[PDB]
C-alpha cells in the first residue's frame, strides 16, 4: 500500500539513496524509504541530519497474532508503512529529527 | 473526516458516553471520541480503565503557521483525530492504557 505513496523509492540502491538526499544539500529532514537489500524483506528510512546520513531499518514485530511495523524495537508500533511515515513527519520520536522533506520519486 | 469513523459519537453528553463505557463492564481499553461540551470546539477522548472512566481533552496546537491536535501539551502531534487514534490503539503513550475496543455508534 505504501508502493503508492511519493516518499517511497521501490528497490534504490544505499548508494542512490545516499546521492539523491546529498543533492538534496544534506539538509536536517530530507528523507526517504525503500526496500531492505537484504531478506527477508524489511523496508529502511534514510534521512539527512547534522550534515550526515542516517539509515533506519523498519522491521516487523509480533504481538498476540498481529504484525506491526517498527524501527524502535517495537516501543513505538505501527500497522504499515504509511501510518508509521507520518507519524514521524509531525514526531521525531527516537529520530534525530523530523522527516520534513521527502525526496521526489 | 473523523465523522465517518465507528468510535466517533457525534455530540452525546459525557454523562451518555459514561453510560456506554460502563455497560461494556469497564474492560480496559474500552472508548470513544466525542465533540466537546465546552466552546471553542476541541474533541474529548473517552475510555475506561483500572474500573474507572478518564476523559481526556484532544487540543488544537500552532506550529508554524500549522496546526495540530494533541491530547499531551503537543509531545506527541497529529494532524486530524485518525491520526490520533488509530495511534494510540496501537501505542499507549500518556494514556493508561491503548485503546482496545470502540463503543458501537
Amino acid at each position: 500500500i505504501h508502493r503508492s505513496q511519493p516518499w517511497f523509492h521501490h528497490k534504490i540502491s544505499r548508494d542512490e539513496a545516499q546521492r539523491l538526499i546529498i543533492q538534496q544539500g544534506l539538509v536536517d529532514g530530507v528523507f526517504l524509504v525503500r526496500d531492505s537489500q537484504s531478506n527477508p524483506k524489511t523496508f529502511v528510512l534514510s534521512m539527512s541530519h547534522g550534515q550526515k546520513i542516517k539509515h533506519f531499518q523498519i522491521i516487523p514485530v509480533e504481538d498476540d497474532g498481529e504484525m506491526f511495523h517498527t524501527l524502535d524495537d517495537g516501543h513505538t508500533r505501527f500497522t504499515d508503512l504509511i501510518q508509521l511515515v507520518e507519524f514521524y513527519q509531525l514526531n521525531k520520536g527516537v529520530l534525530p529529527c523530523k522527516l520534513k522533506h521527502y525526496c521526489a520519486r
